[PDB]
């Protein structure tokens, strides 16, 4: 994972579980307890795994729950570090533009296999959003959606439609329903 | 020199002088014209120098001018590879955060005395910025400032105040003036 996101995860873990737990978890994988991860770095995904496993150990929460909580709270971290993505927007357009935003952030990467966050209207008050990747961050994804709702103070209902791994390509499809009609048939 | 930085320079050189100049300059130092530099690699400062010397020879431009133009164009390259440093920012904040950003980038390096890019307000509409290093990349520094102005679409006036060497440490201090007031006296 590119250092840009990993840096936010570290801060977010601190907001959730405290500096003590995070310092100890970082040290447990050989990092300096106050390591600042930058955009120029590429963090080994298995190192991230072990950090999260230590947090699970110290907090007594299942790692799935930790990812959910991190997703939820990481939205606030994003809003502080990169307020530009939030300013002058409402939830529906925010979710709608996530795919584009991530494509911009991943346009340069070596992997050449872009995770996708395609959203599309399926009713006057609902979208389907599909997470497609090789990494299978199911709980993180669900958490980010909740965190978005929380941040924008707009209530939604989320129903999981599909989740499964095909050829390494993990997919998670959700239906998100809003409190007000937001879409209408126009002529393709 | 950090491999990833040299990577940006190679791309920037292609944008400025064409693939032919660069491919041949790379070959002249025994590289593959299409070499991929890892985020963990460093490149010897001397090889960088010889590459630049070849570019100067082929283009017929003084190498000082090449560095100036590379600095100018490299901001664009940085903004493409590392968008998060640029998203939603304005020029003043960007320049003021460079010292910290650079300190975060070369903490791993065995350099027990790092290059510095300290900036400080000296008036409501102006900062002094001082580049201090052993490397004497004067023209690159001035170029990057100009590229920053261009990128953020904020006009500035740059006055070089001092430039010179001492203790093996070269230093270049400029005064940068903005078109309107950006600082003001604040408690403590
Ligand atoms: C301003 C808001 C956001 C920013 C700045 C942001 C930024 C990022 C960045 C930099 C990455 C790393 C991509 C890479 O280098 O591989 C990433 C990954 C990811 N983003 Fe976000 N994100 C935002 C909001 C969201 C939201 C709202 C969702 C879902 C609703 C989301 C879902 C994901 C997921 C699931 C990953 C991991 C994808 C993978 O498996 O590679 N993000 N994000
Ligand atoms: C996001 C934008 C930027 C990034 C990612 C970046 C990154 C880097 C990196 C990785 C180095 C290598 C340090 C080393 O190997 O010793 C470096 C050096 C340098 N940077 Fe930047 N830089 C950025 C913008 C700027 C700006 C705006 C300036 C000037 C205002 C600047 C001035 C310099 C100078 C003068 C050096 C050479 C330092 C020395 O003598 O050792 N950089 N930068
Ligand atoms: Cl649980």
């Amino acid at each position: 994972m590119k250092g840009t996101l990993v840096g936010t995860w570290i801060k977010t873990l601190r907001d959730l579980y405290g500096n003590d737990v995070v310092d100890e978890s970082l040290k447990s994988v050989g990092w300096e307890p106050d390591r600042v991860i930058t955009p120029l770095e590429d963090i080994d995904d298995d190192e991230v795994r072990r950090i999260f496993a230590k947090v699970s150990e110290k907090t007594g929460k299942n790692v799935n729950e930790i990812w959910r909580e991190v997703g939820r709270q990481n939205i606030k971290t994003f809003s502080e570090w990169f307020p530009s993505y939030f300013a002058g927007r409402r939830l529906v357009n925010f979710l709608m533009m996530m795919d584009e935003v991530h494509l911009q952030l991943t346009k340069m990467i070596k992997g050449a296999t872009p995770a996708r966050l395609i959203a599309k209207p399926v009713a006057k008050d609902a979208i389907e959003m599909e997470y497609v990747s090789k990494r299978k961050m199911y709980d993180y994804f669900l958490g980010l959606i909740e965190g978005s709702s929380k941040f924008f103070k707009e209530e939604i209902s989320v129903e999981e439609v599909e989740r499964g791994e095909k050829d390494g390509f993990s997919r998670l499809k959700v239906r998100i329903k809003f409190k007000n009609p937001v879409f209408e048939y126009k002529k393709n």
